[PDB]
């Protein structure tokens, strides 16, 4: 049906926007994780220089929480054991650390203290053992003090067949909200909601929902149209699902989008 | 108008994909710049360094032509001076080098004679002037000996209100015809065109239109639709336009959508 058509095109259209948004993020990390990998090439051994590219990142970056830098052990000066146990590093002397701003704006360095941890750590963990870009499913870490819910989009570091670790960008789940949110696909109404690949809740017009397992219409996330009593609209709607997906990953995330069918069959 | 409110859908997609392609290359010369300037901050005054670094931005995208950085002067290093009126070297010494491959397949550095040459130069110039993003009008460079149509995606370095210099990613157009040829916008008919902010032909069906003005009949590049007689399809055809933009450009691209008028008119 011609309909039908139109309102997967229009998914189409705004899950490459959102995906623009998040290849973003994945190439800010990518692009910082190539150029750090040349610096033990070019003969740089020093760990404060990484700190301050990761800084200029951040810098350039201001709705980012934070990027975070971790290297395959050793790889990177061969120093680890110096650091190992000593007061305010990572563990095992690790070259693992983010940035963020503080209250007053300035940048800090803090160790990546989760980065072996299953769950917490996914963010290093899951991308390091497939080497593959990952959108990371939703989580929380408290920055200066304020538990966030963010996710990281992560990205191997590979050069010349040799894993040299991951970096990610991290995202708050709020600021995503704050795109997804103001999508209107028809006539300027309907909404836009959007799911982590294991199906979390990124974006859905009702906040609460954020994080939290989608119990609702989907069909496998399919590109078919169905039609489904909406809450949120309050009447029949039709909805379809478009996958997004950032560099070279294997999984994606789905959004979706919602109409009410009085608007679109009276459209016609 | 459900039927050209659908049309002006494909374009959006197809231009969001293409607009895609053109950001992922301001973004490697973009992220490229912030990580350099960030290098004299941390004590890192050796232009090897430069060297390396655009080398492994070459290195993970080998579809790329070349990487090419041009920094403003003696803000790297401050010693322009001693490079200056050195053959091998760029014109006043400055850091003005790009990363090429060679027939080989090996990586090469080489300094852009050009980058103060108004025409050839435009890659640094024209973005150095505006302090913007830019998709370089298309234009030609010899690699290896061989002339080549290219555009370059130029992103100036700002950094806390500091112009840096520029970086570019040298991109040939037939990668991006390659890409433009396989949008089938209708049914698996149809087709895709590409023009620059001055209606330069970046990609027509009709390669021998490349680089060539376009002296057609666009609308004020409209996202409405128009029908006009189609030499490619051989029919009447129906024609809607979509803006391309990278990073900070004020200027666009225009993606244009071409589908036969009868196969529209089927629903």
């Amino acid at each position: 049906s011609l309909a039908e058509r139109y309102l997967q095109q229009i998914a189409q259209s705004e899950a490459l926007r959102i995906q623009q948004e998040l290849n973003y993020a994945r190439d800010v990390a990518h692009n910082l994780g190539q150029g750090l990998a040349a610096l033990p090439s070019a003969g740089i051994k020093d760990r404060a220089v990484v700190d301050k590219m990761m800084e200029y990142a951040l810098r350039d970056n201001p709705e980012y929480l934070s990027i975070s830098v971790i290297f395959e052990e050793n790889v990177f000066d061969g120093r680890d054991a110096e650091f190992a146990d000593q007061p305010g590093q990572a563990p095992k002397g690790r070259y693992a650390w983010f940035v963020d701003r503080d209250q007053a704006g300035n940048y800090a360095m803090h160790p990546l203290l989760s980065y072996l941890t299953p769950g917490q750590g996914d963010y290093y963990l899951l991308p390091q053992k497939s080497q593959k870009d990952t959108l990371i499913e939703p989580y929380t870490y408290a920055y200066n003090g304020v538990p966030t819910l963010l996710t990281s989009v992560a990205a191997p570091i590979v050069s010349q067949g040799k894993l040299w670790g991951v970096v990610t960008s991290d995202i708050s789940l709020a600021s995503l909200q704050q795109k997804i949110n103001q999508i209107k696909p028809w006539e300027g109404g309907g909404y836009a909601m959007l799911l982590s690949s294991a199906g979390k809740v990124i974006s859905y017009p009702d906040k609460s929902q954020t994080s939290k397992a989608w119990q609702g219409p989907t069909d496998n996330f399919t590109s078919s149209v169905v039609q489904h009593d909406d809450a949120i609209l309050g009447e029949q709607a039709l909805v379809t699902w478009q996958p997004v997906t950032i560099g070279n990953s294997t999984e994606k995330w789905y959004l979706g989008i919602v109409v009410p069918v009085s608007q679109v069959m009276a459209a016609s």
